[PDB]
């Protein structure tokens, strides 16, 4: 038989709206992400989707063929048991333009990403551009581009698409980037997808050397309505470990924590509270390591974690010594354009008293620039923003007609 194991690896799936990366998904995973009725009114993704799969491979037939998601090798002639590889878990990003936001939390949680370019459709657009630069940035490398849509169109036409990917990927990071033509809604060459993803996403080296530190996209309570007041389920705490494990009945702190009004007055106190439960999708576990989307029962009030309350907290052991910043000082580097508008832009300078938009893990906090330098601006923030190590990239984003989009990005400096 196959293990019950948790997903060890993440893959962001990322593009243009419309393109097919939630389709696409389904095609690999047999899952629709979609769970809000928001999302499945207006078909589209609003919030982070996710789904995981085992994947395998029939070591007596032939590639790609030979790659499976389910335990059996039937498809290929084959009688015996196919060999486990690994499990592996999907985090489906928004494409609209609206919801960048969104896309750079979930890329905090990403070991690795596709890139979804519709064969039917001009390349390239802007959410194409602005979600790869992102990546880029990110430092979420390990891509693959997937041609999808390959139904719609001609292999000519397709291929004169292939031509312009590899155009504009020439003399960046992502050259020798492959690319691979799938039809994700009639599921044709899926099996050459699964074997790219385990050529091009090898699952990350994790130092256990490292503190616990999760990063909070989600929080809720697995309460049936009518359930008696005091015999409530604790609250649940969703989201990734990007280092270290954590483990049941483990003392955790969650940071900012919860916001206090006194009087007027605003300040922010860490949350302290114990890992009662941990869940990776529909299995149980004792412990949570890097890779997959966990669900962490703790014994808060379900109150503090209704409605994904504490989307962009962070999540240590509770003795961590963690900085929780109002100010902050980022070594900076914008780029040359809004890569994310529809039409082309060039960057303006950062400018003293102008509000900016800072992704920092799951996090996304509005500031004040306080001070500008060539190489370092500070920031005075509107909340408070967990700071777990001396290396954290930053993405930072303007407000222009309207519409919030990248600009730059830097390292936060301690
Ligand atoms: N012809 C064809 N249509 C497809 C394919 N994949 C997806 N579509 C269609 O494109 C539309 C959008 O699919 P969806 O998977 O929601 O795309 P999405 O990129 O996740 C949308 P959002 O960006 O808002 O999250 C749907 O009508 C879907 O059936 C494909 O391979 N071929
Ligand atoms: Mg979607
Ligand atoms: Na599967
Ligand atoms: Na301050």
């Amino acid at each position: 038989a196959w293990p019950k194991v948790q997903p060890e690896v993440n893959i962001g799936v990322v593009g243009h709206v419309d393109f097919g990366k939630t389709t696409l998904v389904q095609a690999i995973t047999g899952i629709w992400t979609s769970k809000h009725s928001e999302e499945l009114k207006r078909g589209m993704t609003i919030k982070l989707g996710y789904a995981e799969t085992n994947i395998g491979v029939c070591e007596s037939c032939k590639k790609p063929e030979a790659y499976v998601t389910e335990p059996s090798c039937k498809s290929c002639g084959s009688d015996d048991e196919p060999k486990f590889l690994r499990r592996i878990s999907f985090i489906d990003a928004p494409g609209h333009e609206v919801l960048m936001a969104t896309m750079l939390s979930g890329a905090a949680l990403m070991d690795g990403a596709i890139l979804v370019v519709a064969a039917n459709e001009p390349f390239p657009q802007p959410q194409t551009r602005e979600h790869f630069v992102a990546l880029g940035i990110i430092g979420v490398k390990n891509l693959i581009i997937v041609q999808n849509k390959v139904d719609v169109v001609s292999k000519e036409e397709a291929l004169s698409q292939y031509r312009q990917i590899k155009q504009f990927t020439k003399g960046t990071w992502a050259e020798n980037v492959p690319i691979i033509p799938v039809s994700a809604l009639h599921k044709i060459n899926i099996d050459s997808l699964i074997e790219g993803i385990e050529e091009y996403i090898k699952t990350p080296y994790r130092d256990l050397s490292q503190k616990p530190v999760m990063l909070v996209i989600r929080s809720f309570d697995v309460n049936k309505p009518g359930t008696q007041f005091n015999e409530l389920k604790g609250g649940v705490i969703g989201g990734s470990i990007i280092q270290g494990l954590f483990k049941v009945d483990q003392e955790i702190k969650v940071l900012p924590g919860l916001r206090v009004e006194k009087q007027g007055k605003v300040s922010y106190e860490p949350i302290f509270t114990k890992i009662s439960s941990i869940r990776f999708g529909d299995e149980e576990f004792k412990e949570a390591k890097p890779g997959g989307l966990v669900a962490i029962g703790t014994y808060l009030d379900p109150s503090l974690t209704k409605a994904d309350n504490l989307l962009g907290s962070i999540i240590t052991l509770a003795d961590a010594e963690v900085p929780v910043l109002w100010n902050i000082r980022i070594k900076y580097n914008l780029l040359e354009r809004v890569v994310g508008a529809k039409e082309m832009l060039k960057v303006d300078p950062i400018r003293a008293k102008e509000t900016l938009m800072l992704s920092v893990g799951s996090s996304t906090t509005l500031g004040i620039v306080t001070s500008v330098k060539k190489d370092e601006i500070e920031v005075e923030l509107r909340r408070p923003v967990a700071v777990w190590s001396n290396n954290i990239r930053t993405v930072i984003s303007r407000q222009i007609a309207g519409r919030w989009r990248m600009i730059g990005w830097g390292l936060v400096e301690i």
